């Protein structure tokens, strides 16, 4: 278990081939993991330092976590200058000792791929004319709960303020420092920002902020968010280039029989013009390809199984590690994500929805590294065979699903969800998203206020 810096997701097709050859060769898995961090994990590592360091990579009393950054925005010209931020703050924010974990993503709106509710500081940029004007500083997300401990739950970012392009790094390491100042110094469970937030207060808080950077936060300009799924396909880039997102399930990357996953990348790795970008949704996109080359990349990732459609359900559902090396996995997760998949896709089919999508996460313990909670339909580990189902998310990621049934198995998830998609089949407005439906329909009250009622 071994793990990279590597800010907003992109490698270079070198280190591409450094990384698969080491997780070919000196690993029992041999595969290569995608993160929903964009970054990549090796499992069973039986030097890997210099490995790293021989490509130009280097593994994180640090206590900062990969940076995020919108690996495909719809106005492509604006990733060059998003992602050049989200390495300066990457660096930057590199050694304090915090509390806990500091995570942190730059967001290219309308998407939120990055799922910035998930994270203690975010950098939302605003653009005018194609270029970067400033961030939208929203702070305090983080996802992790204790099974019956109402002490702890999971809670969305609370938006600070507008703030010009030079301020950035002065108010990222403001943010860091206050947290580390007045984190919890006791309880280690109570120690992240989304908790110091709710005990002194969002505008206490923000305060200090303005008073460690030197400034004053202007107000929030406008911004929404349309989705968080990848842009599965080809789309589209700048000049005469192409991107192509290639939907990797659980972003395990290895060589199955008659799908040669990781052989085609390392294929395409090798005549690719330009770099991969590893996203937040644990899948890989080919960038930068010339017009002249789509057919040369696509005829590749087609005969290693690496183009196979799935359906947009599959595309938009997600599940961390658990078993069999994550030692705190309570139930299965990346394991049990697929045929639970074939499952959904028939009760999709069934209720003639199959060309919808829920955005539906499993994660094998509260921790929650699979962010089921901001899903719209969220399943939680409790124990083997056994989760908590969570309903009322929104497409979006910006509302908790309560916990709707306890410690049930696959079968009883099953004929829930039947019924549930059924109804929402039937009874949904025009464009109305599943979990919107199940809150607007009264199947389960929304979590308005995460600290006070999140708990039953
Ligand atoms: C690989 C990854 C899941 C995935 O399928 O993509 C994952 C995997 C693990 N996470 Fe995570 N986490 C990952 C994203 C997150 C997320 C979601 C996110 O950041 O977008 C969360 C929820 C958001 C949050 O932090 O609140 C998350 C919250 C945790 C926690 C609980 C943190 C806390 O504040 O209490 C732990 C356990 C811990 O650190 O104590 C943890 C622990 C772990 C460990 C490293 C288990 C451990 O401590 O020994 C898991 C490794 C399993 C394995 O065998 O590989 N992971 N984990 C994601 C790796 C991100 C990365 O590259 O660093
Ligand atoms: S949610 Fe739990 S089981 Fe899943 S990877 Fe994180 S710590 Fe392990
Ligand atoms: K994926």
């Amino acid at each position: 278990l071994l793990r990279c810096r590597l800010p907003g997701g992109v490698i270079t097709t070198k280190q591409w081939q450094a990384i698969d050859k080491f997780a070919g060769e000196n690993t029992i898995y041999g595969s290569i993991r995608l993160t929903n961090r964009q970054t990549f994990q090796f499992h069973g590592i039986l030097p890997v330092h210099q490995m790293l360091h021989s490509v130009g990579l280097d593994a994180l009393n640090d206590m900062n976590r990969n940076v995020l950054c919108t690996s495909n925005p719809y106005e492509s010209q604006l990733h060059a200058e998003a992602y050049e931020w989200a390495k300066k703050i990457s660096e930057h924010l590199l050694p304090t000792y915090l509390p806990r974990k500091f995570k942190t993503t730059v967001v290219i709106p309308p998407q939120n791929d990055i799922d910035l509710h998930a994270n203690d500081m975010n950098f939302v940029a605003i653009a005018e004319n194609g270029k970067l004007v400033g961030f939208n500083l929203l702070v305090g997300g983080g996802l992790s709960i204790e099974h019956g401990n109402k002490k702890t739950y999971a809670r969305t970012a609370s938006e600070f303020g507008y703030l010009p392009l030079e301020h950035t790094l002065a108010v990222a390491e403001a943010v860091v420092t206050t947290q580390r100042d007045w984190g919890n110094r006791t309880d280690r469970k109570n120690a992240k920002t989304k908790y110091t937030l709710e005990r002194v207060g969002v505008e206490t808080f923000k305060a200090e902020v303005e008073r460690r950077a030197g400034i004053k936060f202007e107000p929030i300009r406008p911004y929404e968010f349309t989705g968080r799924g990848d842009r599965i396909g080809w789309v589209k880039g700048i000049d005469d280039n192409w991107h192509l997102t290639l939907f990797i399930e659980n972003g395990r990357i290895l060589d199955y029989p008659a799908r040669p996953l990781k052989t085609g990348l390392l294929e395409i790795a090798k005549i690719h013009k330009g770099d991969f970008r590893i996203t937040a949704n644990q899948n890989l996109i080919i960038a930068g390809v010339p017009e002249s080359e789509k057919a040369k990349i696509e005829k590749i990732a087609k005969e290693s199984g690496l183009m196979n459609a799935v359906t947009p359900q599959r595309e938009n559902s997600m599940a961390c590690v658990s078993f069999p090396t994550c030692p705190l996995a309570m139930a299965e997760a990346e394991r049990f994500l697929p045929s639970f998949i074939d499952n959904i896709d028939n009760l999709m089919a069934k209720h003639g929805v199959s060309d919808e999508h829920i955005v539906m996460r499993v994660t094998g313990c509260p921790n929650g590294c699979g962010r089921a909670m901001l899903a719209e339909v969220g399943l939680v580990g409790k124990a083997p065979g056994r989760y908590n189902l969570h309903l009322g998310g929104n497409r979006i990621g910006t509302r908790i699903p309560r916990m709707y049934k306890e410690n049930i198995t696959e079968p009883e998830i099953l004929a829930s969800l039947d019924e549930l998609i059924g109804r929402w089949a039937k009874e949904r407005e025009a464009g109305e998203g599943f979990g919107d439906f199940t809150v607007r329909a009264g199947i389960i009250r929304p979590v308005l206020d995460p600290a006070r009622d999140l708990w039953d």
